[PDB]
């Protein structure tokens, strides 16, 4: 009878809705986008053990089998080189974001309410929460979950004092299709599925890995053509890049990274030169301070809404999935008669803060290490 309203049909929100349905809980998702996107995401997601367990425990079996079918293994043995190809030091599931979303959306056609942009909520005096949308509509629910991403309006209303800070580190991310030709022109360590890190003398870094991703981002999702892409990530101090790097053309971003790699091994140049000019992304890294407890209520948050101020390279998808499994389990304990609602929400929030804080800390140190090189 408790009706859970979720803002956002992203990774976390869809996983959550599957989980709640499994436990017999009434659930609706309100999503700002239309059911058919115009552009596909150009990137891949690597699923770790937390993400994998969340998917297997929440998804209907037919969705889980589709996930197993679409994913591929991506490797361990991460290698470290200097910038002159000298080796310094030496199992996840890889899937495209577009496939993962199609799999997550399957079975939710009559759960997801499309074109519903959350604007605010109000507590109703009888208990319950009134949700207002940008088109002027409203709905009433018993529990509100903000799964609405890094700039979550739900979080901004519920926990207004949580503020992001600039890390002082920025990155430029590109992809290159592993075509027959490119495969011939790159050494095997670029294509074998083990990630590589290039550690130069300069205060910056180049990370190399692989994504499964669509060749053409301008087709319907069900028609996406999925291939292997090398992904590269150039990491440096924000102050070492142009003030307006985020407004640079793809061509200027490419030029800039090549300028930073003068003298580095030619294979690294070949990779960057052969990258896709429609999918090069500059990003300024932002983080948040340690999450302190807050008083629990029938409004809560999951995913990037509470974990990641930057939608970035990292483990955001996995953490969003982890949250969804956890919140499913806690809301199920209320449905099944074992715990009070707000107490169960509190338990979720306390556990989530513990791993959230740990992960944020790890991410921050990793970013700093790209510039300082204290780990060598
Ligand atoms: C290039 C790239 C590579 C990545 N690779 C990885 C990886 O390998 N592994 C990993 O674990 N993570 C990875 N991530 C991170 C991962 O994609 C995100 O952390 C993850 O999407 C977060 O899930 P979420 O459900 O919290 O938010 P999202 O998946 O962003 O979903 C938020 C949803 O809320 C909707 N929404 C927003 N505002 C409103 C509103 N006002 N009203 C209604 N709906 C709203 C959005 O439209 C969206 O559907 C990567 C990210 C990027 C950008």
């Amino acid at each position: 009878s408790m009706h859970v309203g979720i803002i956002g049909a992203g990774i976390g929100g869809t996983c959550l809705a599957h989980g709640l349905r499994k436990h017999g809980i009434k659930v609706t998702i309100y999503e700002r986008n239309s059911a058919a996107s115009s552009i596909l995401p150009g990137y891949g997601i690597h699923i770790n053990s937390f993400g994998k367990q969340a998917l297997q425990e929440c998804l209907p079996a037919e969705n889980w089998l589709a996930f197993e079918e679409a994913s591929r293994y991506i490797g361990g043995q991460s290698r470290f080189y200097n910038e002159r190809m000298r080796l310094l030091a030496v199992q996840r599931l890889s899937i495209s974001r577009t496939e993962l979303k199609e799999i997550l959306n399957k079975g939710l056609a009559n759960t997801i309410q499309w074109n519903k942009t959350f604007v605010r909520y109000e507590h109703i005096e009888n208990g319950g929460i009134k949700i207002f949308f940008a088109d002027g509509s409203h709905e009433n629910v018993d529990v509100l979950v903000g799964a609405d991403g890094s700039n979550s309006k739900v979080r901004k209303q519920y926990l207004p004092f949580i503020e992001r800070f600039d890390v002082g580190v920025s990155m430029i991310i590109g992809r290159a299709r592993l075509t027959p030709a490119l495969t011939a022109l790159l050494p095997q360590n670029f294509r074998d599925g083990t990630p590589n890190s290039i550690v130069p003398k300069s205060p910056d870094w180049l990370f190399i890995s692989m994504w499964r991703a669509p060749v053409n981002i301008h087709v319907e999702a069900s028609l996406a053509e999925i291939d292997n892409f090398i992904v590269w990530v150039y990491v440096a101090a924000t102050d070492s890049l142009p003030d307006n790097i985020t407004d640079f053309s793809a061509e200027a971003l490419c030029d800039l990274v090549q300028s930073r790699m003068i003298s580095w091994d030619p294979s690294l140049h070949t990779l960057v030169q052969q990258s896709d000019m429609e999918n090069i992304s500059p990003l300024h890294l932002r983080s948040m301070p340690h999450l302190l407890p807050w008083k629990s209520s029938t409004v809560t948050l999951l995913g990037d809404a509470i974990h990641n101020m930057t939608p970035m390279t990292g483990s955001g998808a996995n953490t969003a999935l982890r949250d969804a499994l956890l919140l499913t389990q806690k809301l199920a304990s209320v449905a099944s008669g074992h715990e009070e609602l707000v107490k169960a929400i509190s338990d979720y929030e306390q556990q989530m803060r513990a791993y959230a804080n740990e992960i944020v800390g790890i991410s921050l140190r990793s970013a700093q290490n790209a510039v300082i090189h204290f780990s060598i």
